[PDB]
């Protein structure tokens, strides 16, 4: 199960990179298409996931994209920089300067934190791409998916699975530390997709551009989401 998750890992992406507002957000929008493809081919060749109805996989990968990116961005962040800059691309890390110059500082300050857990925790390899999965497998539509129970049994082995990874006291503590921050991604995650669907709304009066690929994603996930009915899964 693990050692077929740790070769199936992506490859580095460049963002292609003045400083506005409009121009970071821009080239975020840019680097978040790119990943998108890393995305989509490391979830085809996921255990489990593959068998699943192709249409489930598009599905699930549509509404976790904001977490996956997220969760990918923290561990950049955590190997490249020790977690003190937003590593996005090898050509686009961030600081507080361009924190602020993004008008996105506060986002990136809750997602700069969850970095810092990874460092506290001092979360490994294995521990990563479990949870990564798990993000990948965390939010449904309302009726569910075309085969539910295919799904629940392979979330459901993939959570055995992360309880494998990680004393008895203290290995059930870290199970409850690493689920605990997959549901503090989600609060910060649900934030980022509020911020992305009002500057996809506002679009052109904002002068923000989104990738084609994205604008695709974003317009089918926004009338479920700020509807209500994506179903995001929570541990605790
Ligand atoms: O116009 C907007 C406003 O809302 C956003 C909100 C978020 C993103 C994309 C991010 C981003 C920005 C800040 C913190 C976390 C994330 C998610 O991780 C990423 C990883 C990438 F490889 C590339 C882009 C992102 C993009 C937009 N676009």
């Amino acid at each position: 199960p693990v050692m077929v998750l740790e070769n199936i890992e992506p490859e580095i992406v460049y963002a292609g990179y003045p400083d506005t507002a409009e121009n970071l957000l821009s080239t975020l929008n840019r680097l978040a298409g790119k990943q998108m493809i890393q995305v989509v081919k490391w979830a085809k060749v996921l255990p489990g996931f593959k068998n699943l109805p192709l249409e489930d996989q598009i599905t699930l990968i549509q509404y976790s994209w904001m977490s996956l990116s997220s969760f990918a961005l923290s561990w950049r962040s955590y190997k490249h920089t020790n977690s003190q800059f937003l590593y996005f691309a090898p050509d686009l890390v961030f600081n507080e300067e361009k924190m602020h110059q993004s008008a996105m500082y506060e986002l990136c300050q809750g997602m700069h934190q969850i970095s810092l857990q990874f460092v506290r925790l001092q979360l490994t390899f294995e521990e990563y791409t479990i949870m990564k999965v798990l993000l990948l497998l965390s939010t449904i539509p309302k009726d569910g998916l075309k085969s539910q129970a295919a799904f629940e049994e392979m979330r459901t082995n993939y959570i055995k699975e992360l309880r494998k990874m990680v004393n008895s006291g203290q290995s059930w503590q870290r199970f409850y530390q690493l689920t605990k921050l997959l549901d503090s991604m989600h609060d910060l995650v649900s934030d980022l997709l509020e911020f992305c669907f009002y500057t996809f709304r506002e679009s052109h009066a904002l002068k923000v551009e989104f990738p084609a690929m994205l604008v695709e994603i974003i317009s089918d996930q926004l009338p479920k989401v700020e509807s209500g009915n994506a179903k995001p899964l929570y541990f605790h």
